[PDB]
C-alpha cells in the first residue's frame, strides 16, 4: 500500500530540451498525470529562472518545499501545487522547480526529494 511519502531522485532538465512541455489541460488532470509519471519514473524537473515558464505549457505543476527540518536521508520534503492563469491550487513553501514528463532527455543533475504522494 502507499506510504505517505516516497524518496525519489528526479532528473533536472534544461527547458530547451523538453519535448513534452506539460501534463495536460486542467488543474486536476496535470496533478493526476504528474503523480502517475512520478510513480512510473517518467517525471523530470525544470528549475525556474527568467524565461522558463513562458516556454512551458499551462497549467503548471510545481514541487514546493513542505517543511524545514525534514531533510531525511538527504531528500527535501516536497508537495505538488498547480497553477493556471495566475491562481494556485495548494499553498506551500518555496518552489524547487516545475515538473514535466521525461521522455529520454539527458539531464544536467538530479534533485533528491521526499515527495508527499497526495
Ligand atoms: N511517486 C509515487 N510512487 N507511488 C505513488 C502513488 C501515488 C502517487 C505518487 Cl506521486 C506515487
Amino acid at each position: 500500500m502507499e506510504k505517505t511519502h516516497v524518496q525519489l531522485s528526479l532528473p533536472v532538465l534544461q527547458v530547451r530540451d523538453v519535448l513534452v512541455r506539460g501534463f495536460g489541460d486542467s488543474v486536476e488532470e496535470v496533478l493526476s498525470e504528474a503523480r502517475q509519471h512520478l510513480k512510473d519514473g517518467t517525471c523530470g524537473l525544470v528549475e525556474v529562472e527568467k524565461g522558463v515558464l513562458p516556454q512551458l505549457e499551462q497549467p503548471y505543476v510545481f514541487i514546493k518545499r513542505s517543511d524545514a527540518r525534514t531533510a531525511p536521508h538527504g531528500h527535501v520534503m516536497v508537495e505538488l501545487v498547480a497553477e493556471l492563469e495566475g491562481i494556485q491550487y495548494g499553498r506551500s513553501g518555496e518552489t524547487l522547480g516545475v515538473l514535466v514528463p521525461h521522455v529520454g532527455e539527458i539531464p544536467v543533475a538530479y534533485r533528491k526529494v521526499l515527495l508527499r504522494k497526495n
